[PDB]
Parts: C-alpha cells; structure tokens; sequence
C-alpha cells in the first residue's frame, strides 16, 4: 500500500517489477563488504543493512548483468549511499576540511584505485576496491568515461556542500541541471553497458533515442527520490529538492510543490513509453545481419530494457527502504544508520 501522495497507477500496471536471480547471494555479500570494508560500524550493519534495501534497488535494475558485475555494481552503489551520508554528516559538523581533503582524494583514487586499496580513510579504501573491480569488465575507454562522469559528480557534491553552508536553495533550472550530476545520472547510464557485457560505440549511445530514454529513467529516478524522500531532506535542513526549489523560487506551498513534482514524475513515464519505441525499433536496426550487428542490438535492447527495469525499482524501493522512514525515527534530523 503507497502513499495516496505518492501513488502512481502507471508504474504499478504498467511496470511489473523484476529482480536478479543472483539477489540473495548478494543481500548478504555486500552486508559483509559493508562490514569487512569498514564502511558502517558492525552493530549499525547488523540492525539496518539488509533493511536499507540498496541491493534490492540494484538487483531490481540491471537485469542480466552477470553475477559478478552486479556484486561490483551492488558494493558501488552502497559505497555511493554511505557517501552520501558522510557528505552529509560533513556538513552538518561543519567539516570543511575533511570534505574537501575527502573530494580530492575521490578524485586521486578515480583515476588510480589500486594505489588506494589500503587507504587509510575507509571510505576512501572502500570507493577503490569497487571502482577497481568496475574498471575490470570492459576497455579502458570505457573505464575513463566512468571517471570523466564520476570526477563531475564528485563536483557538484561539492557544490552542495557550498550551497547548505551557506544557506544557499538552487533555482529550478539550475537545480535540475545540477541534479542530472548529484544522484550521477549518467553513471548508472554508463553502468547499463558491463551489465550486458558491451561497451557501446558512441555512434550507437548517443543516438536521440538511446539518450532521451537514458535521461527520462534518471529524471524519474531522481525526481521520484525527491518526492519520496523530501520529508527526510526538510528534517535534515537539506536543500537539494525540486520542491524546495520551488517553494523557495517560485512561491509555491508545500502541498502545491508536491504536486508540480508529481506531476513532473509522471510526465517522465509517459515521455518514456514515446521514446522507448524509438530505442526498440533502433536497437531493431542495428540487427542489419551481421555477427557485430546482432550483438549490438542485443545490447541495446538489454539496455533499453533495464532503462525501464528502474522505474519499477526506484518506485518500490522507497516505500521498502528504511532509508526514508523518518517518522520512525527519535531523532528525525540524525538518521539511525547514519555515523554521526
Ligand atoms: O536517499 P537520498 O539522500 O534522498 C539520495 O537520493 C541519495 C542518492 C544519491 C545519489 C544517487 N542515488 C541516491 P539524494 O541524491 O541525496 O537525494
Ligand atoms: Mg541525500
Ligand atoms: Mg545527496
Ligand atoms: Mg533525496
């Protein structure tokens, strides 16, 4: 049962859930990563690692992907929440130093993971080791567009950070811009492809229809994420938010916010159907005959379909999540699993 507030019929018709057979084995090794790589304390893995559902949420998206890239994939992405909350933590302290000496050793470790194995910062040491196995699947073209994606992600974290220390609410343009880069869009993009096992040709994922179908699963991705989890965000005096945006920009109540960014969220599905049957028929066409053509539309078609895959699991994994659950917390503005 979701949220009347958050409901959408669309993705509960229309977008059946999926979920990776190799899911339970990677429920419980990624807790372990957790644990082995330092990342939460022990007693905080124990109690609300499986609860968080952050392999669910992947397990439910790159479909296919073979087992050993969705544990890459899985790590990575709970790395990337862990972060999240550290980003966070710095800047309710006040932490300007260790954000910025964190962002620049990111950076460093992007372009030389092994070199940080062993770091000292164990965030630092756990971000490496998944980037490491990540850089492992597919050519080092591809691994250096993951970087040039990722070293502007780590970019606009930083100007969050500047943003809530002073105080400052992007405008709605320059918010959604800025959020094709915080929730790091194109690197699940980028993440589609040692899913199905092929590094497309720029040709080929830069096509209209590849990248509108790409960027609507992401807008709906992020924006739901905003929906969803803006009563957390208000509680945590987190600025980032189309709502915020547009309570603060253009004057609307809370109620009439959450409404515009419902309406932007279903918007993104129905843009999506159109589009998708754009990316179908060209994943179609790349099947001109040939041994290259065939395998590239399989690709494609795989690609396309987890494309989809993220709607159904973006959507059930916020009211799963223990991640959002603000109202059963005793301290709202300190979320339990957060290391404060
Ligand atoms: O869970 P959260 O904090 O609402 C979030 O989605 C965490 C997150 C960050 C980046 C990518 N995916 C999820 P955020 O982007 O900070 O709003
Ligand atoms: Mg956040
Ligand atoms: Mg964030
Ligand atoms: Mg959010």
């Amino acid at each position: 049962a979701v949220p009347p507030s958050l409901r959408l019929p669309v993705i509960e018709a229309a977008f059946p859930r999926q979920l990776h057979p190799y899911w339970p084995k990677l429920q419980e090794t990624t807790r372990t990563w957790l644990l082995e790589k330092r990342l939460m304390p022990a007693d905080k893995v124990e109690e609300y690692a499986d609860g968080l559902c952050y392999t669910d949420l992947m397990a439910g998206y790159y479909l296919g992907a073979p087992d050993e890239v969705l544990q890459a994939i899985a790590d990575y992405s709970a790395w990337f929440m862990v972060w999240d909350d550290r980003h966070d933590r710095d800047i309710v302290h006040g932490r300007a130093g260790a954000w910025r000496r964190l962002r620049g050793l990111l950076h460093t470790a992007l372009d030389s993971p092994g070199d940080h194995l062993h770091h000292e910062d164990t965030l630092v040491a756990g971000f490496a080791d998944s980037v490491r196995r990540l850089y492992a699947f597919l050519p080092a073209t591809w691994n250096a567009r993951f970087a040039r994606h990722f070293h502007t992600v780590i970019e606009a974290y930083d100007r969050e950070f500047h943003n809530r220390t002073r105080g400052i609410v992007p405008g709605v343009e320059e918010y959604l811009e800025l959020r094709r880069l915080t929730f790091a869009h194109w690197i699940w993009t980028d993440l589609l492809e040692p899913s199905s096992g092929c590094e497309l040709p720029d040709a080929v994922r830069k096509h209209p229809a590849y990248r509108r179908a790409a960027l609507l699963s992401q807008e709906f991705a992020a924006w739901y994420n905003d929906l969803c989890s803006l009563p957390k965000e208000i509680a945590g005096d987190e600025v980032h938010n189309l709502g915020i945006s547009l309570i603060t920009h253009h004057s609307l109540t809370l109620e009439e916010a959450i409404g515009e960014v419902r309406r932007r969220v279903e918007e993104c599905i129905t843009e999506f159907l159109a589009v998708e049957r754009d990316a179908l028929r060209f994943a179609d066409e790349l099947a001109d005959g040939t041994v290259r053509g065939k395998e590239l539309s399989g690709a494609v078609r795989a690609n396309v379909g987890n494309m989809r895959n993220w709607f159904s699991s973006v959507y059930w994994f916020h009211h799963e999540s223990g991640r959002y659950m603000v109202d059963s917390w005793d301290d709202r503005s300190t979320p339990p699993y957060v290391n404060n």
